[PDB]
């Protein structure tokens, strides 16, 4: 078993896609271990979540977007959950995300991309600790 | 503008219907204002939630069912949210719930009936205070 | 606990609605106890199935339609399955069938109406004996 | 055999519900006979379309809403199309529209109510002549 | 931004898949700029649309199919819309189109393949001019 | 045309995914030629179906799983049906099955993987003979 950290991003709320995204993960038989709803995540939490991106040109725009509406943070559990949910998520770039994936079917922007999912064992631990101290 | 208290019940987790149910409410344009995930709700919160039923023959079975798996408690907001979400929910009795409703389409038991929704303005305020003190 | 006899009619095959219909019953938590596929049902079984209608003006057209493509016969089991699946099915007359029902959502004709369901305990036993001797 | 005039309203474009609505009518086996896309309908066509309501308190707000985004005008054909599509549409008042209907499932406002459908044979002929001269 | 030309082909109408196809594009957040419904496209227009195929053995059969029922022509707009909608469309050959794509999920023939989408900037301009002079 | 043998496995019944799986194949325009429902398949039939796996460590566990609940066996017909339905099915391994495929969207285990489909012309003939003597 692994646990991974998923964020449902503000664009999912704006576009009424929260259940659609959560449903795709639920239909794959992953179980919710923890879940929190944020009317607006504190900016500092967002900066910590994306600390590895602090020197990128998009960092401030990314943080602005992430505090622009609600987020749901979820810890999902399942065998090899980290890599599996990453494959369901799809690539960041709308020129690459595959039809059938969450981003491939539903996202059309590199930043407004509906969902975060941890990318490794090492980062899942870190991100779960940020959202679920 | 009103707020109402919804519970997604343990049978919805068992049957992987959590997103199906949340999605019916989301598509009606109701907004999540608060939400908590309970791996197992405390017995006392369940008994207070259903205090009106404490002397009924089904009370202990009801409470046992409600602590038999996870629940999600959600506060939804919208114009006339209380009556509107009650109408979406459908009748308790599976002989009465109408096709098109959540229970009419998906529930087949008087107790394992997937969803709670507050039945009035006063009970909404009460139930919101129980789950979101 | 009851068993009822359902027919998926030839129009459902023509319109690729077989799984749509079976899925509405499956989501209501009814269980398949028996099922047979008929590439073309024998005329005699159809005439016995609809024996009550043998002197009606529409009888020959009804029987011709019923042998015009495949049918699936299914026995479903569940608490009060007979009445519950009748309610899912919807009224025969397309001017009456309610949205949310199988016929209300999907059927637009009094004869090409997608689904048969037994109407009573005695007719269920009779119809089950016809299709599953 | 009848023809009826449907408008997909600006809120359906805003909420990405255009195909959801058209699909409910398509699944009922109604056929498109004519269809036009309006990036913004002319104010005069809207006022003629809703001429019966010209002296009502909500008329200006109604017309403003109707020119606030795109509309699709569609002529649908089928047996008793007028009454049948009215039944699919659902009651104007969100306190009354039934789950299973388009408005009952998806609309939450008396004005932003997603779909227009002709209410009678004579109004269908009138409305078809307005949108498809 | 780019604009691309999409055709919903006659097999989509025969199989009641119009809304399903349009919905997949709508859920990806592309916007309709122009749309026309054709009860039957003129053969000459089809020959112009597929002028590059005039020497292929399938040309006449392709033109016959394209005039065999209705078409909807749509101009969609979005960032990199041309390549993105091509990826949603899927490969022409049913041995290759990927599950998750429109053709991969829904088409089972090289010619009756539900949807056209422009393949380049150069051809989008040309095709938009054909369908929307 | 080819005919291929599909099994809907016991986990599909446990998880109420029978219609979901059958629907994906039906939407691709494959036709049912034969179908049988098994309340519980005889173990010997399962051992014959998987005879090529008799020396693998998972063989007994695989046979136990296959008799743990109902199966539906279906013969589907269509051009290149064998390879096409294999591509819809997706890879056995949940680390590899692609989003958009049946297993990629819905299965999370190497053994509880919802669906069997014949892998070649040679094995389809053999498997059809086992389930449909
Ligand atoms: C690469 C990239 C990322 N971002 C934002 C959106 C990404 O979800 C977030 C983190 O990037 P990254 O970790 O590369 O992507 P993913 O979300 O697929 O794991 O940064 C941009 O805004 N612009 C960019 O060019
Ligand atoms: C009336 C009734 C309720 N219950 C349980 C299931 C109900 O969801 C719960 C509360 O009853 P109630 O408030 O009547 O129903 P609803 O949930 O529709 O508002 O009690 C039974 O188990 N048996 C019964 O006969
Ligand atoms: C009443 C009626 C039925 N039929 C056909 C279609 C019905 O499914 C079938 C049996 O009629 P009935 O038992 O009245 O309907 P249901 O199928 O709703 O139980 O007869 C007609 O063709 N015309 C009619 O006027
Ligand atoms: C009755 C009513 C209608 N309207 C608007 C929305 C309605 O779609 C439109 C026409 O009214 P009406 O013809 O009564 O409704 P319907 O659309 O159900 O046929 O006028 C209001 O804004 N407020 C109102 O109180
Ligand atoms: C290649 C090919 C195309 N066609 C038809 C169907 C195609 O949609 C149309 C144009 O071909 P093409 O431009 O290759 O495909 P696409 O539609 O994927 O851009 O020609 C055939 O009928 N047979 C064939 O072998
Ligand atoms: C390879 C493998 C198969 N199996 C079971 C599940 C497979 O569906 C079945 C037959 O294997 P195989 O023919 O390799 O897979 P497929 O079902 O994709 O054609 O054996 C295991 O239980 N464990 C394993 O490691
Ligand atoms: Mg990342
Ligand atoms: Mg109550
Ligand atoms: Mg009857
Ligand atoms: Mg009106
Ligand atoms: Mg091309
Ligand atoms: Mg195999």
């Amino acid at each position: 078993l692994q646990r991974t950290l998923v964020l449902i991003k503000p664009d999912a709320f704006e576009r009424s896609l929260v259940a659609e995204i959560m449903g795709r993960i639920e239909k794959k038989n992953f179980k919710i271990v923890s879940m929190k709803f944020w009317s607006k995540a504190p900016r500092n939490l967002i900066e910590q979540h994306y600390k590895e991106h602090s020197e990128q040109s998009y960092f401030n725009d990314l943080c602005d977007f992430m505090v622009s509406g609600p987020i749901i943070s979820i810890v999902y559990e399942g065998t090899d959950a980290i890599s599996k949910i990453r494959r369901l998520q799809g690539n960041t770039n709308p020129l690459a995300s595959a039809p059938g994936t969450i981003r491939g079917d539903l996202a059309n922007d590199i930043r407004e991309n509906l969902i975060h999912a941890s990318d490794s064992e090492d980062s899942a631990v870190d991100e779960i600790s940020i959202w679920f101290p």
